[PDB]
DNA sequence: CGCGCG
DNA sequence: CGCGCG
DNA sequence: CGCGCG
DNA sequence: CGCGCG
């Protein structure tokens, strides 16, 4: 869905660097959906991951 | 859902030993909700799981 | 130990706002161990959390 | 390790049903290493937990 | 799952 | 407050 | 890649 | 436990 996308997009729009586990509560999605939908988001340019070892991922915007 | 549960057991009374993999394509669920509930289950002793190293977990019926 | 607080203490001054489990995976500690001393020293005033929802805690140094 | 598995099975041996509680002040180890192996203790079968609505698990070995 | 809790 | 969870 | 985890 | 994986 661009539904999820666009959820998605907005949470981090207000909230900026989060985690998924931030997003999927808040959405009341499955963990694995709004993942699925960053890592597409990542490939196209939209959203953002920064890592450090084993550490949750953190999402943002693109610029 | 008792209706996501009946279904997951359905498919494992029809099909015998599988894994996730398996049943969440069939029944058009996604895989972290029915590992959800086949853990439940097997709280419940109503599924059981054999794993071996780092394998694919193998679901089926209990008795 | 005051050996374990000054490790805490030390993995705040460095990294700034961390979660626990940012802090037990680094210094090899058990995350209650680590969580015990984190509440000692914010009763102490020399950390402090910021708490948002059910989210992790995030720790840093006072000041 | 197993000299903790093993102090937790003598504990159990000795006294039957317990908590983690009872176990980790009697062995002076933290809560959580007696549950982490309580429950990699039960997953291979060599005790049992039961448990009633929110109520602390009590622990007993197989057989 | 936030948990530190003795 | 059940929590084991990595 | 085993992952269920809240 | 990082996991998105089809």
């Amino acid at each position: 869905e661009n539904e999820i996308e666009m959820r998605i997009c907005d949470y981090l729009r207000r909230h900026g660097r989060s985690t998924v586990q931030d997003i999927f509560k808040e959405l009341k999605l499955e963990k694995s959906t709004v993942n699925r939908h960053l890592y597409s988001l990542q490939a196209s340019k939209q959203v953002f991951k920064t890592v450090e070892d084993n550490k949750r991922p953190v999402w943002n915007l693109v610029e």
